[PDB]
């Protein structure tokens, strides 16, 4: 067996399930609430 699990398993994360990352600040969701005048 030079054949087995493969590396397809790696693919599971190459796709990066859950495109929003904890970086949801990615859109910079947190506003300093610069309401200003």
């Amino acid at each position: 067996k030079n054949v087995k699990s493969k590396i397809g398993s790696t693919e599971n994360l190459k796709h990066q399930p859950g495109g929003g990352k904890v970086q949801i600040i990615n859109k910079k969701l947190d506003l300093s609430n610069v309401q200003s005048k």
